[PDB]
């Protein structure tokens, strides 16, 4: 029983921000969007931090395997949001957010399976 609820905290935080991102995506404001983008970057990387930290303390390779997959995943998300750099991301943005949202929920399944 190690690094379970702790790691979920990262996903939970990311998902919680995504909820507001959905709101601001419909709002369509650069300041709100950039600020939220900024929040995402920090939150997801904080997730990477706890995952990477736990990875180097994985009693079982399978525990690292799950962490490593999400660790890679979580950075992938940021890379996408970073690559946007605000073009005209509103309608297009919301569509992509659905994927991030479904993905992090999948991360929960990858961890808990049945939560
Ligand atoms: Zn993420
Ligand atoms: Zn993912
Ligand atoms: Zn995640």
């Amino acid at each position: 029983m190690d690094e379970l609820r702790e790691l979920l905290k990262a996903e939970q935080q990311g998902i919680k921000i995504l909820k507001e991102v959905l709101k601001k995506a419909k709002e369509g404001d650069e300041q709100e969007l950039a600020r939220l983008n900024q929040e995402i970057v920090k939150a997801e990387k904080q997730g990477v931090k706890v995952y990477k930290e736990a990875a180097e303390k994985a009693r079982n390779p399978e525990k690292r395997q799950v962490i490593d997959k999400i660790l890679e995943d979580e950075e992938k998300h940021i890379e996408w949001h970073k690559a946007a750099s605000k073009q005209g991301n509103a309608e297009q943005f919301a569509s992509l957010v659905q994927q991030h949202l479904q993905d992090e929920q999948r991360h929960v399944e990858e961890i808990e399976k049945k939560n």
